[PDB]
């Protein structure tokens, strides 16, 4: 009938809105990791510190390593 | 366009809306699951504020037995 | 609603679903981008786990050659 026609265009065009939200809503979060991916492209200032870091600590041992030559 | 075109034409869009239904559901599960990889973010996170703690209790320590024996 | 009206709205419905699948290929393509992108994110992460583990180990065995110094100078 008609009324078939005008009930499921009613639940069908209900239903398109949900997913023009849900969406938006889902495209929300893909431009939030997005955006929250980009701060670890600046990873490369830090590693280098800990390069620094990761050297001075083994500096520490210069006077002790000397001995270890001589007396080995 | 006859009262059996609207009949056939409703019909092919509520396949559409299903179709896309399923995609929306499918990047759901994609989008979740990336989302899921934050587990050892949350863990890693939270351990670093008690690891600020033991190097002020640390530095503190070197500061005082720099003063008494100084 | 009348007959013209009902293919007002469904040619109306038929023009908002062209462009939802405009969207959801589109977003498919920063989802798959997201994909390869957060795998060296998320493997950085480990590694930083064991960072902070390393740097812990450090200060503990810090402060045994403090409690050193306090019972030798
Ligand atoms: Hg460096
Ligand atoms: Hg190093
Ligand atoms: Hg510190
Ligand atoms: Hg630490």
């Amino acid at each position: 009938s008609f009324e078939e026609v005008v009930q499921t265009l009613a639940s069908l065009a209900t239903v398109v809105q949900q997913q023009t939200i849900a969406s938006e809503s889902l495209e929300q979060r893909i431009t939030s990791l997005e955006n929250g991916l980009k701060p670890v492209y600046d990873m490369a200032k830090t590693i280098s510190s800990l390069n620094r870091v990761c050297a001075e600590m083994v500096a520490k041992y210069d006077l002790l390593l000397e001995h270890h030559h001589h007396h080995h």
